């Protein structure tokens, strides 16, 4: 049974009876002497940790991982070439920079790289990003269809170099953490609108219409008006093509989702359907017996690297930061599934410099932004990934396209590869059976969740995130504006005490009052918490205060005019009734009310509860302690500890006691730094449990 | 002493023990009739809640309060006059426009306001966001040294009416509780920047020079380089004077603050200089013998109202937003003080309604934005202000100031003005000495006052202050993101649990670790807490989730190869040793090892902790026992209810049991509904005390 018996501590005598080991806490002088002390161990681990592949290469086991990772890097590589080719046109560039923003991040990830089985490259969220940011770029830039895409490939190039710049510096400054700032409810809210968002953009290619490269405001509707203003011109042979990729390919992926024992390594409908689709477009000549737009005859070979564009730089400085931020957040949480599955550590930092590089690199050499996607990711790690030698593969297939197998893929239909993207939409359509369970579990990140879609929505994705990162930020203050503040009472003559309004046989104590606030207190609840506190009391202690000094006054009065005579019990009001001649005070005279009375002067000891001679009102209070339940509140900055010393004075000044129960050593520690305490809020108002609290205000009352 | 003898709960048997009280919560539905549930009563209480004054007139006291009232009215009116004259030129419009602001809200306010203290009219931080905003206005205007400045007055007039209608529309809304997102670090910080940006400004009228309106994003360096381009070109008699000006106001200002007993009725420092000033400038001849720029002959009267421009309404929304906001701001800021001081209620809805009517009327007849300002508001409460009848005696005194004498106030220096504006900025300049103080106190709400400081300096008044209202928000964030999380112990064998290195004679259960977290687990807490309880414990539950499957695998292999024959005690083992020969497991397949192991085929109870035939490693656990102290976290919202839902099934799945602690009704309550409990995690982990947990495991055990 609970049966203890122990002395009552108030935190202080506790204190003393109980010593502390007086443990050093680190100082800033000496966070600085071990970061700067250089020692060989050390400068081995951040070499190791900068070079991932000197420590995962070298224990590479070759007798079980050289197939699986060979068989997973031609897939992967198969799958690479087919995406980049897909989403190259997002960005609305001639096709072999996707292959080339295929293969270069790969490269040097496949180097500066710490986790084993994502597959880098684009994706079509950061493409539309970098699509939207080149667009931006393009209508601000200072003043044929060939210097179009020229300059477009430009002004890519300089937006995904500064964004790998952006990376990089983030990686360098130690602050791989910010992918906690993004809950899980806004990742989903965005992931959703920017599958919308690639839903409709991939409609002017599944149509093949002419639409021009819209603005960020409100680019989805602008887009779909575009598209749909047009539909009578529509291709029915390039429309009828691609809903037959489509339905193929979806079909193929359920069938191979559905039974996975008894299909070993997952059929490549990808590549299976788009050799079909290349050779049907050969031979019988889907270019001139229909008016499909095919892949153009890409130039064999890589291209010579460009510098990055200064006024590019400076116009797209937003657009570069959130396409950083994206990417990074994208990579992280792509990861972090395959990390916790195999059981390896992931390094935030090294990502984050390895996807830095990688960007910087591929946008020397004329690419764009690049990342993990999780379709890629997904092939590579089903089809038997083990570690980035499968990425490897994959850069190595990509380059062989580049330079053997160019002219291949030209009779493709730059229409197959729009429904092959949107075969990929089906996992991210499918979170939109999300908001009914938010709003049945939290009401709050549903509230997150649709705010976040909308602004995605009607503000595009570069502005959505910052949008929706602020409103998730604000609803943390949403969630501690009003606490559900209650008195709290004994339960069966214990140590137990809950809500007031809860059970039945509960029993407070005479004239005390126990106040619990369940949340921080900060500045967004200071004023609440006061509110509530007061009215929970019953009485207003400034109110109680001023009067009682109103009453004190008027009798000091009566006494200098002599119709009060002093006398060490009671006074002898040698009148029946007075007239009633209340003094008002001016405005420069009114603050005098709120100083603490002191009677020393009268040898009587007013009561200011029993009884006043001359019928003054001076309304009494039958609280004489008050118990603050202060366990659940994890912190107060700078008006919460105003807010409540001003409370805890008002309250002494009418004399009544206060005491702040159940804080531990460091909330104490960090009040006494506010200069909280001082000759009336003393130190030792701090109890340990409000039983611990009651049993004192007990003792010393009798 | 402290003696308690109960039995041991876990939050179940309590609740069956003691019967609730079954309260029945407020739903939706009941929400809304209440609120459409017309009385009477209600109606007429809201009927006195729109018009305060037919509350607070009829009640007046025509003995004490009229020659008081009278008095501070006379002197609000000489003060505001004055300021509006010194405002009118911030915005760069004629001056009597700033006689029109200080007359229209006072008098609409006089009906629609709860306050009795507070002077409507303008302040400079609002004057220069106005004209901030009308310079943004003109700039953007479509193309169709008078004329120059009647656009900036129409501009001034529509963004004012547009703000007057936001903050209509914020107080119908009922929403006007906004005013406790900005802490009082950040209203420091804002309004010393604003007084940087008062000082900046005014030097191109203290100097007498020209200088173009510049544009939000970097104004005061603007401001300030094109004053000082041209300090050459700057007036000597035009400075000397504001400089004379200047120090005998702060002079005066001091001894009447340092001599207040002494001194009634405040000495009208700004009514005596402005007086001496205009007669020497008249009887001197301070136009034609110096090239001082002096106020106009303003026209005596008022002006038609004009219609406000949707072009502006559309162009300058978040200026408009920017200005609602900061005015209903001040004005609650500086309201609440003479509220608090003199005990009446504030309502700030209906302040919201007031000051929105207010500047739609004042705006409608071309003036600009109205609110209180400190210094006016000080002057009428220290002159002796009791009710709003000293408003409208001031209205009265700007009425006849802008009909009868108007010739008056034309020797005016216009510089003059500005020195008085500039005398107002020392208690905003005071609060400079607050960054060492913060710095000392808290070390975030510094960072907060400096961010603040920042950010409006180099954005702007408009953009500073949702700049700065992002980071305080993030600020939150920034204080919960790394918990200082704890292991506990027991303390002199009794109820009291502290932190693990503070302590001598401390002593824990054996094979039981208690954690705490000592602060709200959300979105951006869930990984550090999940890192920070694996660090306490010592092993990784996963891992050994995940050894102890691949063991168990690799004994049923072998049992089924006949090496291992099950008997009730013991394995036989008839193998001396084998090779070796470890079996790795492809992807698709890894899963299988997170799954719950379920050894009832064999008879044998595996202990998993003293030792497995044929050496494999299985690595031990000595932990039998884990116990969360869950009274300081608040609330769980979606990813910290997946992440407590992640750990304690992998905890569970590993044969250790989990006990939540310190959590009240409340929290429970909420966790039911985010379907955390389940045949695995069932609702009787959670317990009261540390106490109770420790006890019922000791129990369990033996
Ligand atoms: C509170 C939540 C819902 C977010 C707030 C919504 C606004 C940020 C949105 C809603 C309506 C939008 C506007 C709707 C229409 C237009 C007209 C549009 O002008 C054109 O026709 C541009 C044509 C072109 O240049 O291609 C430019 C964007 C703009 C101002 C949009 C800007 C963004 C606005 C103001
Ligand atoms: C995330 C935390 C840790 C750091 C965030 C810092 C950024 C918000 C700041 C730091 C430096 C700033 C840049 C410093 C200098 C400039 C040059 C400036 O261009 C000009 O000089 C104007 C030229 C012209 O208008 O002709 C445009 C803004 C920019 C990129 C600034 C954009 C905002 C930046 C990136
Ligand atoms: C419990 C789990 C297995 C989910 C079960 C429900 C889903 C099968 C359903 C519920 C809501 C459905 C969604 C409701 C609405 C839409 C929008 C719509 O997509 C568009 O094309 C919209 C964009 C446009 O064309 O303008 C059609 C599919 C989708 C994602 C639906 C896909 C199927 C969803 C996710
Ligand atoms: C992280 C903290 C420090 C706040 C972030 C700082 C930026 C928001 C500031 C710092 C430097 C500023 C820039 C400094 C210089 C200029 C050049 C200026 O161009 C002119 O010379 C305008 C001349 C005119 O039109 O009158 C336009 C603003 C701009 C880009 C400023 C925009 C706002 C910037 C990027
Ligand atoms: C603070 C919460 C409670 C509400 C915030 C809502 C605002 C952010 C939205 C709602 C209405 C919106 C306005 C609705 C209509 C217009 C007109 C529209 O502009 C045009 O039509 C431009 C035409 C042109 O460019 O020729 C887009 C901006 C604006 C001012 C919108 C700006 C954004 C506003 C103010
Ligand atoms: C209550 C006690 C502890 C006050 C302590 C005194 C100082 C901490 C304060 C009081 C007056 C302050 C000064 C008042 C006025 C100004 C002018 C101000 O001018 C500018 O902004 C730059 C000049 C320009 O704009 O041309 C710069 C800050 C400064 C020196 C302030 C710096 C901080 C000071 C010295
Ligand atoms: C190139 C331009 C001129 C093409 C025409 C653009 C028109 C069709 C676009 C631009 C802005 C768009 C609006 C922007 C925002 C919204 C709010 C949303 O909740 C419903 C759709 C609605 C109302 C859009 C309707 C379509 C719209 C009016
Ligand atoms: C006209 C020219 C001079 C305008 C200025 C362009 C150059 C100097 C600017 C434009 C964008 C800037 C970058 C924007 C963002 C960051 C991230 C930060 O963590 C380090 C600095 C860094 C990487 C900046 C370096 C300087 C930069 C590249
Ligand atoms: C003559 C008018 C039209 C344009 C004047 C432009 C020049 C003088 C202005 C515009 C932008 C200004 C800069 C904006 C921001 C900063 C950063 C701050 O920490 C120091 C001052 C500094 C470096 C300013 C110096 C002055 C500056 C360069
Ligand atoms: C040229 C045309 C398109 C411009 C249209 C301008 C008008 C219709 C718009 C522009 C800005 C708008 C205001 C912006 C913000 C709010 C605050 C909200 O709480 C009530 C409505 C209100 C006050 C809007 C009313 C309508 C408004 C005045």
């Amino acid at each position: 049974q609970y049966i203890v018996a122990r002395p009552v501590y108030s935190t202080n005598a506790f204190e003393e009876n109980h010593k502390k080991t007086g443990r050093h806490h680190k100082t800033f002088l000496d966070h600085l002497k071990v970061c700067c002390s250089c020692s060989p161990q050390k400068a081995k681990r951040i070499v190791l940790s900068l070079f991932p592949i000197a420590s995962w290469l070298p224990a590479y086991r070759l007798k079980e991982w050289l197939l699986s990772d060979i068989v997973s890097g031609i897939s992967t590589g198969i799958v690479a070439v087919l995406q980049g080719l897909a989403f190259a046109l997002l960005v609305d560039i001639p096709p072999v920079y996707g292959l080339y923003a295929s293969f270069f991040p790969a490269i040097i990830y496949l180097f500066f790289g710490t986790s084993r089985h994502i597959s880098v490259g684009p994706f079509p969220i950061l493409s539309m990003m970098v699509g939207l940011a080149v667009s931006g770029a393009v209508s601000k830039a200072v003043p044929s269809l060939l210097d179009d895409e020229r300059v477009r490939v430009a002004a890519a190039a300089s937006v995904t170099v500064l964004s790998g710049i952006i990376q990089l510096a983030f990686g360098i400054l130690r602050i791989g953490f910010v992918v906690i700032y993004l809950s899980e409810s806004l990742i989903s809210g965005f992931t959703t609108a920017a599958a919308v968002h690639v839903l409709v953009s991939q409609l002017k290619f599944i149509f093949q219409l002419t639409v021009p490269s819209h603005t960020d405001p409100v680019s989805i509707f602008k887009v779909l008006y575009s598209v749909f203003s047009q539909i009578e011109k529509t291709n029915i042979a390039d429309l009828v093509t691609a809903l037959i990729v489509l339905l193929v390919v979806s079909i193929v992926k359920e069938i191979n989702q559905r039974f996975k024992d008894k299909l070993p390594v997952p059929i490549p409908i990808e590549f299976i359907m788009t050799v079909i689709a290349a050779g049907v477009s050969y031979g019988c000549d889907f270019k001139n017996r229909f008016k499909v737009a095919v892949v153009g005859d890409m130039n064999p070979g890589f291209q010579p690297p460009i510098t990055p564009d200064v006024e590019t730089f400076q116009n797209t400085v937003g657009d570069c930061f959130g396409i950083a931020m994206v990417a990074f957040a994208v990579a992280f949480s792509v990861a972090s599934v395959y990390s916790l599955k195999y059981d390896y550590p992931l390094d935030g930092n090294q990502e984050l410099i390895a996807l830095g590089l990688g960007n910087i690199v591929c946008g020397v050499f004329r690419g764009f932004a690049g990342s993990t996607a999780l379709s890629r990711s997904a092939v590579q790690e089903s089809t038997g990934g083990k570690t980035q030698i499968a990425g490897l593969i994959g850069a190595i297939i990509v380059l062989i396209v580049v330079l053997a197998i160019g002219f291949l893929l030209a009779p493709l239909q730059k229409s197959v590869l729009a429904a092959l993207a949107l075969g990929n939409l089906k996992g991210m359509l499918m979170q939109f059976a999300e908001i009914g369970r938010l709003w049945r579990k939290d009401k709050y990140d549903c509230l997150i969740w649709i705010m976040t879609f909308i602004f995605t929505i009607v503000l595009g994705l570069g502005l959505g995130l910052a949008a929706s990162v602020a409103f998730q930020l604000l609803t943390i203050v949403f969630r501690t504006q009003f606490p559900k503040c209650s008195t709290l009472a004994n339960i069966g003559r214990t140590n137990i005490y809950k809500n007031k309004k809860d059970y039945y046989d509960m029993y407070e104590p005479e004239g005390v009052k126990i106040f619990r606030c369940p949340s921080p207190i900060y500045f967004a609840n200071i004023g609440f918490f006061r509110r509530k506190l007061i009215d929970a009391v019953g009485f207003s202690p400034l109110r109680i205060l001023r009067k009682r000094n109103k009453a004190l006054r008027k009798i000091r009065k009566l006494q200098k005019q002599g119709l009060l005579q002093v006398t060490p019990k009671g006074f002898i009001c040698t009148v029946d009734t007075i007239k009633d001649s209340d003094e008002e005070l001016d405005n420069n005279q009114i603050e005098v009310l709120d100083q603490p009375i002191n009677t020393t002067d009268l040898p009587f000891h007013i009561d200011w509860n029993d009884d006043l001679p001359l019928n003054i009102e001076v309304p009494k209070i039958s609280l004489h302690s008050l118990i603050l339940d202060f366990s659940a509140v994890s912190f107060l900055d700078v008006s919460s500890v105003r807010g409540l010393k001003s409370i805890l004075q008002e309250f002494i000044r009418i004399k009544v006691d206060v005491y702040i129960v159940g804080t531990d050593d460091d909330f104490i520690e960090k009040l006494n730094r506010y200069e909280f305490f001082d000759g009336e809020v003393k130190s030792s108002i701090f109890f340990l449990t409000i039983h611990d609290a009651v049993l004192h205000i007990l003792m010393k009352k009798d």
